[PDB]
């Protein structure tokens, strides 16, 4: 059949998919209605995170047959809706695993230097000694919630620092993890060990506010906290509150509850370091979901 | 060996091994040049981070004055000249800051390879700008490490972590011994053309000032990143705005500049450019291991 690419992909996803013999049309930035358009002579559509593939298009677009995100999760797809009618929903769960387990490395050493807004009072004509004092990781522990792909590559590059890494993961045992030499602990005990806690979970009933009001309390004074993962594992609120008491004295937030956020206390808060959701934003990673994504529309005869 | 001023804000670990090796203290900061040398007058000892200007003039009016130590490397706010003409020792603390200037690299490394501080600034400034900070993957790319002493090694083995391959240059360690830190020596100029990232953990020396230079940008990748927490001046900077102004340099750190803190601002005000006041050694960790190093041998001293 023929493919529409709603949003911004690497070129080879396209290329994968002609060399299987389909009719590709590739066209960014499109309104509701110019999507809906473009889709109604189409069997197949490949995003990113941009197109919002609501019911409403899902309806509209009737000779829909394929959805495929070019990322992890489904969250730019309603799948409810895409069940209901015939339409196979598809993604990429390995390509960008590795970059976003380096900006999460990356943004704990901007936690730990203030490297960011170092930047920013450089800029500003400041000479600022006092000010960004720092922390050095050497010794200190770091708490991995999620040891699937993503924690246990943040894992054996941090301990290359000399970083204590301790963690919790439901499903991985305690056997598997020591092999990237990530000590497993209940959570009641990880929180008052970690100088940073980083998540790389999944966003589920059961991890929204992973860390909340609750956790924060639990943990040493002081902490520093890493959200590379979903918005909303790390409770935003709860997070702001944490903020302003000292019981976290610096947080990296690479996602939000609301993309963009419209609520801007926290990437206001001159103790928070944010990036607009750069974690698979590489041309590796890009290259490889695109080809990742691509592969599966082929493998279908 | 009886009395030491300490000038400069430091540990105050410093100033209790010091008392524990019998010697006399007196912290005093922000001193005027008339200032000091009144203090410095029934002194035999000084303790300076970088602050504090123990120039020809300071040293000469110093009568009592021995030895003068400076909390963090290298001699920058000490003549050292002045000093060893009239016979006034000058210790410094080589070991103290190496752990957090190798940090701090690392650290820049990450910024330039994903953009974080420009995209920090964006979202700061009310944007949501995806495209602009598509950024590179470290794995597989290479690091050229120039100076593989104390910092240049703990930089390779953090980022060989990352699947770095590291290269690099030091022209008294041998090939074998920094193979056993896993940095493969190459000859300069077999170097630049290899390299996505150039990071300087040299001295600065007549040997190392614009080691990065006009020259060597041409032999570089197009869209190499250079990180300098080192010194000042081992970069040519005039030459290091042209290669951001071409695009030859993709981006630079810079924690370290020829004029601190720099009055040409076309560098840190570039958008490629990320930096920092001079924070290599600015840990609370580093500054307690300085403080005991500097006056852990001046005790030693008695
Ligand atoms: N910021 C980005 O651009 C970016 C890029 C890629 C992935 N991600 C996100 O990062 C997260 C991790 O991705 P991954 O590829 O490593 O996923 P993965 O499935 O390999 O691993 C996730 C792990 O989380 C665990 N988990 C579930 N509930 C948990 C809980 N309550 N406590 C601790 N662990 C729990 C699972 O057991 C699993 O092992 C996902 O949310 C993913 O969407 C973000
Ligand atoms: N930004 C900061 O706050 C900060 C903090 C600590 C140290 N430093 C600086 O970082 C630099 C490295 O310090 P270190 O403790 O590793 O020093 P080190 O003495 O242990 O190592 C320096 C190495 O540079 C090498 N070298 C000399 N000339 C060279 C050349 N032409 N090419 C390649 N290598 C050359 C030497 O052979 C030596 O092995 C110094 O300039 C030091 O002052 C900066």
């Amino acid at each position: 059949r023929k493919v529409l690419i709603s949003d911004s992909l690497d070129p080879c996803c396209r290329k994968i998919l002609q060399d299987g013999g389909l009719q590709v049309v590739e066209k960014q930035n499109l309104s509701k209605e110019e999507l809906i358009a473009e889709l109604q002579d189409c069997e197949g559509l490949i995003v990113r995170s941009a197109t919002k593939v609501t019911a409403d298009v899902i309806n509209a677009a009737e000779k829909l047959q394929v959805v495929g995100r070019a990322g992890t999760g489904v969250d730019n797809v309603d799948l409810e809706a895409a069940t209901r009618k015939g339409i196979l929903v598809m993604n990429t769960p390995n390509g960008n695993s590795l970059s976003a387990a380096e900006l999460t490395c990356g943004m704990i050493m901007c936690l730990a230097r203030q490297i960011p807004q170092a930047t920013a009072s450089m800029k500003d004509g400041k000479w600022e000694r006092k000010k960004f004092m720092g922390t050095e990781l050497n010794g200190k522990t770091l708490g991995i919630l999620g040891l699937g792909r993503i924690g246990r590559e943040v894992a054996t590059r941090m301990q290359s620092f000399g970083m204590k890494t301790i963690g919790y993961d439901p499903i991985i045992s305690p056997e598997v993890s020591a092999s990237f030499g990530v000590q497993q602990l209940p959570l009641e005990e990880i929180w008052p060990l970690c100088d940073f806690i980083t998540v790389h979970t999944p966003l589920l009933p059961s991890t929204t506010g992973l860390l909340n009001d609750n956790t924060f309390a639990q943990c040493k004074k002081g902490v520093r906290v890493v959200n590379c993962a979903r918005g909303g594992i790390v409770d935003e609120g709860a997070l702001l509150r944490a903020l302003q008491s000292g019981q976290c004295a610096g947080a990296a937030l690479d996602v939000f509850t609301e993309e963009p956020p419209r609520d801007r206390a926290l990437v206001d808060h001159e103790n928070v370091i944010s990036c607009p959701h750069l974690g698979a934003s590489t041309k590796e990673a890009q290259s490889r979901c695109g080809e990742e994504i691509a592969v599966q529309f082929v493998d279908m005869v």
